[PDB]
Parts: structure tokens; sequence; C-alpha cells
């Protein structure tokens, strides 16, 4: 499965995991300080993750600066 | 799955998920504020996404703005 | 499954869903205002897709203006 | 499946479906104007597809232009 | 299946399809006019393809004219 | 399957199909006047093809000539 | 299944492995002193990994520092 | 599978295919005239292919001339 | 499955196989000596590997050091 | 499966085939004159060949003379 | 499955393959004088293998001189 | 699977298989006297090659001399 990774660029960054199905609602919140990396799958349980906060991303399809 | 990177440019943006199946219809609607970014897949439920307001778009098919 | 990015380049933009199968018949328009965005699928029940309206469409195989 | 990408350049082009099978004819023809676009699969039961009129194609082969 | 994409360059080519199997005769014979295109596959019934008439070619190995 | 294009360069040219398995005979000559165009699969029929005549080959590995 | 690279660039550098299933939790922190590294894989067990701490990160998606 | 381009360059070229198996024998001789062509696969009963006189190659590891 | 490969540019340098599973904890410790290479796997019961003391490593993802 | 081709440039080049399995002997001696080619397969019961005399040699690892 | 390329530098450069599995122990030394080369699979019975001496290295990963 | 490409540049050069399986021992060796080729596979019976004897060597990862 495909992976994105968020790094934080400053305080209080959220990478949300939304539920997979017919329902769709937020199952977890990851806080991540500056400087701090999340690397998170596509998974059975989550089929859309949401980053609020400041953050530089990569995925597949590029870079969110 | 395939899936698509939204960058909000704006607040409010909505990002609608439509129903897969013989019939069309929303089921879900995801708001981001200015900045926020939401890196969503095709699912089981999930077979095509519109989206509302200014954002930046990564896809397989390169960048939608 | 493949898939097509159509964005809207004035309001009244109308996609629509051709269904697979021996028939053929319109079963979903999904309309798009200007600088609106859809991302749609090929998938069980939609074999073809019809784009009426000023739009901005990429595929796999390039961009159709 | 493959699919072809079809830009009528004049009113009335004319995108036909042909049965897949031992036998072949027309099942569907869809009426496109100047601007409109079908983006179109091959399918179980559309093995080709005929294209009368000014017409822009894509497939994965390249342009008709 | 790999398909083929023949536009005529006059009225009258004819598109033949010959049959799949121990024996080989045409199944089929679809006329196109100038400027019209097929997009043809290979199938179950049709294993190979013979082109009359002034045509442009497009195949996976590239352009015939 | 892998398939081979033919363009005939003067009247009278031979595609021949030659029978897979433990025999080899020829099951059919598709004869090919000038400027016709045959567009052949290898099949479970056919393992070899023969070319008498002026001919234009594509395959997979290159151009004959 | 894909891995990453974490060197860390500064003693207590933590690389934090998340439950994968429906809830999320800390099963495990691996602390990195300097210089050292580990290569980590996503795993039944492991759907998100959190790096606190400066460190060096390579994953299929690029470079993280 | 795998197929070879063999065009003969002189009169009484030989295209000879060797049984697949423990035993190893010629099962069949095609002669080419100067300019003839066979295109030839590797197949349950042939697992060597040779050839005698003058003759212009294609095959997927590149030219022999 | 994805390898590393592993040159200790001092002696004693530790490759650390970590267990594959719910837990997490150290398996083998492998030491190499100046010059020495490991060229070590992901297997069944190992999902990470840690190295410590000054080394050049490879992987997929290119060079760490 | 992978094939080798071999062109002689003397004659009485000789292309000997190693029998797979737990024992390894030659199963088939292949003669050669000048200029002649043989373009062989791994098979179920050659998993080694031998090149003898002085040949043109084309593997997928590229050209060895 | 991949394979090392191995090539002794010196005497006596020891290639040990160590045992796949929850036991992990030398299973075997080879030992390799200056210029001879050892091409080493991983295995169901090897899943790491250590180098000792001076030895120039080819795998998927890059060169080790 | 894999095969390797050995020219010997010297007489009484020496390709030597090691059995697979839990147990290392040689079950042949192939002499290969100054400018004999010889190629082989990876099998079932073959998970090391040793090569002694100064030789020219082609495999997927590169060249050895
Ligand atoms: N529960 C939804 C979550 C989702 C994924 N992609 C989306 C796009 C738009 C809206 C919701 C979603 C699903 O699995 O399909
Ligand atoms: N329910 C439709 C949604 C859809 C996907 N792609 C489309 C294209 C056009 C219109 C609707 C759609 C389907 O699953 O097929
Ligand atoms: N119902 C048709 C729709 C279709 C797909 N591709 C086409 C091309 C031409 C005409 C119709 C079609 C089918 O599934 O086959
Ligand atoms: N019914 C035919 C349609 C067709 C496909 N490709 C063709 C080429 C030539 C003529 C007819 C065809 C088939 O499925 O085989
Ligand atoms: N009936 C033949 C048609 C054919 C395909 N490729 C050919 C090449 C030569 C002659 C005939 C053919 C077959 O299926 O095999
Ligand atoms: N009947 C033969 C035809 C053939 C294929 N490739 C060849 C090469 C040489 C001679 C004959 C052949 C077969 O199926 O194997
Ligand atoms: N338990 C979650 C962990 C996770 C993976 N990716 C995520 C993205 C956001 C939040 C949590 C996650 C899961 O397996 O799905
Ligand atoms: N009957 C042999 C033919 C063969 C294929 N490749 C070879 C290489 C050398 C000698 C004989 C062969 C086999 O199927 O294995
Ligand atoms: N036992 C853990 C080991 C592991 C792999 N990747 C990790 C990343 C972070 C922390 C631990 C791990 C697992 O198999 O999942
Ligand atoms: N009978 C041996 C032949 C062989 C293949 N590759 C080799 C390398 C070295 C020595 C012998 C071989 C086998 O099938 O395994
Ligand atoms: N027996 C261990 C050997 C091993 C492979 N890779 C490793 C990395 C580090 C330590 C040991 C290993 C295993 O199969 O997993
Ligand atoms: N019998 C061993 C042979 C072997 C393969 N690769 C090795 C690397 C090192 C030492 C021995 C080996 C095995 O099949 O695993």
């Amino acid at each position: 499965s495909d992976f994105v990774v968020i790094k934080a660029l400053e305080d209080g960054v959220n990478v949300i995991g939304l539920t997979r199905g017919a329902d769709t609602r937020f199952h977890h919140s990851e806080k991540l300080d500056k400087g701090e990396v999340l690397i998170a799958q596509f998974t059975e349980h989550t089929s859309a993750i949401k980053v609020r906060g400041k953050a530089y991303i990569q995925t597949r399809h590029g870079v969110i600066e």
C-alpha cells in the first residue's frame, strides 16, 4: 500500500486518519511538533489522511511545500 | 488504489466523495481550511471525487489548479 | 481502474456517466460550475464518460482542452 | 481496459460502438456537438469504436488530428 | 487485448476481420469514409485484420501508411 | 499475444500461416495486393508466419524491408 | 513491503511504530544515538512510523532532513 | 512466447526447428528464398531454431547481420 | 524480499536484527570487522535492521553513510 | 524462458546442452558451420549451454565474442 | 531470488552463509583465493551473506570496491 | 531464472556448481578451455556458482574480469 511522508514545519501539526468504508469519521489524530516526521500508510482502516498545520509532504505524486 | 492530493488555498474547500455503484450521490463532504491537505483514495465506497473551492491538486496525471 | 480529471472552465459543465453493459443510457449527470474539479473513475457501472461545456481534461493519454 | 478520448471539432460527430462477439453490428451511436468530449472504454459489449465527423482523438498509440 | 487505429484517407476503406481458429475467413467488413476512424481490438473472434484502401494506421509497433 | 504488421509493396504478396503443434504445414495463405495491410497475431493455430513478396514489416523487434 | 531508512543526526532520536488496525497506539520506541541507522519495514503490526529528533530519512518518495 | 524474425539474403536459406524435450532432433525445415521472411515463435514443440544460409535476423537481444 | 548491504568502516560494527511481529526485540547481533560486508535480507523473522558503528550502507533507496 | 543467440564464425562450432537436474552431463551436441546461427532456449531439459569454437553470442546480458 | 557477485582480491577471502529462520548461525564458509569468483543466491537456507577479506562485490544496489 | 555467462580466458577454468539446500557441496565442475563459453542458470540444484581461473563474466549486475 501507498504511504505518505509528513514533516511538521511548526508545532501542533495534526495528521488525521479517516475511516475506510461507508462511514467516514476521524479515528486517530497524531500530533507532530516542529521537525517531527510521520510516515503513514493507507490501510484497511485508513483510506484518507488529513493534515492540519504547516507541513512538508511527499507522496508518489510529488511534493507539497 | 489510486489517490489524489488536495491542498486548500482558501478556507472552506469542500472535498466530496461520490458513491460507487448504480446510484450516484454524495456520501461525505470533508472541508479543508487554507493550507490544509487531504490525501484521499478511491475506494470500495468512493468512485468519484468532486472538489469545490480554490485548491492545488495532484494526481497520477499531474497537477490541476 | 483508470480515472479522468475534469476541471470546469465555465458554469454549467456536465459530466455524464454512460451505463456499462449491452444497453447504453445516461445514468448520472454531474453539473460543475466554473473552477470545480471532478476526478472520476471508470467503474462497474460507468464505461464511458461524456463532457459538455468548456473544460480542461486530463487522462492517461494526455490533456484535452 | 483501454479507452479512447474523442473531442468533436464540429457538430454532429458520431461515436459508434460495435458489438463484441461473432456478430458485429452497431449497438449505440453517441452524438457529439462541437467541443464535446467522449471518453470511452473497450468493454464486454464493445470491441470496436467507429468515429464519423471531424474529431481529435487520443489513444495509447498516439493522436489522430 | 491490443488494438489498432485506422483513419481512412479515401472513401470506401475496408477493414476486414479474419476469424480466430483453425479456419480463416472474413467474418466482417467495416467500410470507412474519408476522415472516419475505426479503433478495433483483437478479440476472441478476430485474430487478424486486413485493411484495403488508402489509410493511416497506428499500432503498438508505430505508424503504417 | 504478439502481432505483426505487413504492408504489401507489390501485388501478389503472400502471408502464410504455419500450424502450431508437432506437425508444420501451411493452413492459410492470405494474398495482399499492393498497399494492403495485414495485422496478424500469433494464435492457438498459428506459431510461425511466412511472407513472400516485397513487403514492409513491423514487429516488436523492429522493421524489416 | 516498503521500508524506510533513518539515520540519527543527534543522540536520543526515537523511531516509533504505530499499530496497524482499527486502534492506533505506540507499540515500540527504538532509541537511536547519533550516527546509528534503523532500516524498518511496514509490516503486519506497523502501518505508520513516527520519528522524533534530528534525523536523515530515505524512503521511496525521496529524502527528508 | 518469444519469436525471431529471419529474412533470407540469398536463395535456399533453411530455418530448422529442433524438438523440445529430452530428445533433440529436427522436426521441420522451412526453405526461404531471397528476400522471403519467416517470423517464428518458440513453442511447445520448438525450443531451438537453426538458420543455415545468409540471413538477416532480429530477436529481443538484437540483430544478426 | 529486499536486502541491505553493510560495509564496516571500523572494527565491531554491529548489525542487529529486530523481530517481526507484535513484539519487538533484537534476536541476532552480527559483528563486522573493518572492511567486512554483510548482505542481509528482510525475512519472516527480521522486519527491521539496526546498524551501530561506522559503516557504508546501500539499499534500494541509495547510499547511507 | 531466456534464450541465447549463437552465430558460428568457423566450421564445427559446437553448442552443447547440459542436463537440468541433480546430475550434469551433455545430452545434445549441435554443430554449426561458419555463418550458421542457433537460437536456443533454456528449457525443462537444458539448464546450461556450453559453446566451443569461435562464435558471436548474444544474451540478455549483452554480447560475448 | 536475488544474487550477489563476489570477486576475491586477495587469498583467503571467506564468503559465509547465515541460516534463514529464527536461528541465525553460519552454515557454510566458502574460501576464495585471489581472483576467484562466487556468484551466490539468497535461498530457502541462506538469508544473509557475510564476506571477510578484500573483495569486489556487485549486487542490485551497486558495487562495493 | 537468472543465468551467468562465463568465457574462459585461459585453459583449465573451472565453473563449479554448489548444491541448493541445507548442505553445501560441489556437485559438478565444468572445465573450460581458453575461449569456451558456459551460459549457466541458477536452478533447483544449483544456488551458487564458483569460478576458478581467468575468466570474463557477465551477469545481470554487470561484468567481472
Ligand atoms: N470512508 C470513505 C473515506 C474516503 C476516501 N476517499 C474519499 C474521498 C472523498 C470523501 C471521503 C473519502 C471511503 O472509504 O470511501
Ligand atoms: N456511481 C457512479 C459514480 C461515477 C464514477 N464515475 C463516474 C463518471 C460519471 C458519472 C458518475 C460516475 C459509479 O460508480 O459508476
Ligand atoms: N454500454 C456500452 C457503453 C460504451 C462503452 N464504450 C463505448 C463506445 C461506443 C459506444 C458505447 C460505448 C458498453 O459498456 O460497452
Ligand atoms: N464482433 C467483432 C468486432 C470487431 C473487433 N475488431 C474487429 C476488426 C475487424 C472487424 C470486426 C472487428 C469482434 O468482437 O471480433
Ligand atoms: N484463423 C487464423 C488467422 C490468422 C491469425 N494470424 C495469421 C497469420 C497468417 C495466416 C492466418 C492467420 C488463426 O487464428 O490462427
Ligand atoms: N509446428 C511448429 C511451427 C514452428 C514454430 N516455430 C518454428 C521454428 C522452426 C520451424 C518450425 C516452427 C511449432 O508449433 O513448433
Ligand atoms: N491504526 C492505523 C494507523 C495509521 C496508518 N495510517 C494512518 C494515517 C493517519 C492516522 C493513523 C494511521 C491504521 O492501521 O490505519
Ligand atoms: N530438446 C532440447 C533442445 C534444446 C534447447 N536448447 C538447447 C541448447 C543446447 C542443446 C539443445 C537444446 C531441449 O528442449 O532442451
Ligand atoms: N516487531 C515490529 C518491528 C518493526 C518493524 N518496523 C518498525 C518500525 C517501528 C518500530 C518497530 C518496527 C514489526 O514487525 O512491526
Ligand atoms: N544439472 C545442473 C546443471 C547446471 C546448471 N547451472 C550450473 C552451474 C554450475 C554447474 C552445473 C550447472 C543443474 O541443473 O543445476
Ligand atoms: N536468521 C535470520 C538471519 C538474518 C537475515 N537478515 C538479518 C539481519 C540482521 C540479523 C540477522 C538476519 C533471518 O532469517 O531473519
Ligand atoms: N546450500 C546453500 C548454498 C548457498 C547459496 N548461497 C550461499 C551463500 C553463502 C554460502 C552458501 C550459499 C543454499 O542453498 O543456501
